[PDB]
C-alpha cells in the first residue's frame, strides 16, 4: 500500500544501514543471532524479540515500516538485546552502543516526508 515509508525516507534509512555495517563494530549486528552457531543455547530465554541490521535491511526493503522512528525501535531492540544477554558493558553491547551512535546521526538527517 501507501503505508510504509516513502522512498526517500527508505533509502536514507537503507544508506545509513549499509554506513553501519562498514563500521568493525556492527560486527556481531550483521546477521541474527544463531545460537547454535555461536553456542549461547539460553539465548531465546532472554531474548523474546530478536533483532539485527540485516533484519533491519530486510524490513526496509518489504516497506514494512511505518515511520522512521520504527526503524529506531527496532535498532533500539538490537542493542537492547545485547545489553540484556551479554550484559551493559560487555563488549559486543558497547559495539552495539557505538554503531547506535552513528546511526541515531543518520536518522537526525532523515529528509522530510512532504
Amino acid at each position: 500500500g501507501a503505508m510504509g515509508i516513502p522512498q526517500h525516507q527508505q533509502k536514507h534509512a537503507l544508506m545509513a544501514i549499509k554506513a553501519v555495517k562498514r563500521l568493525k563494530d556492527a560486527r556481531p549486528f550483521l546477521q541474527p543471532v544463531d545460537p547454535v552457531a555461536l553456542n549461547i543455547p539460553l539465548y531465546f530465554n532472554f531474548i523474546k524479540r530478536p533483532m539485527d541490521l540485516q533484519t533491519i535491511e530486510r524490513k526496509l526493503n518489504a516497506n514494512a515500516y511505518e515511520t522512521p522512528e520504527q526503524i529506531t525501535e527496532d535498532f533500539n531492540l538490537m542493542v537492547e538485546n545485547s545489553a540484556k544477554f551479554n550484559g551493559p558493558t560487555a563488549v559486543i553491547t558497547q559495539m552495539g552502543r557505538n554503531i547506535q551512535a552513528a546511526f541515531e546521526k543518520h536518522m537526525l538527517n532523515m529528509p522530510a516526508k512532504d
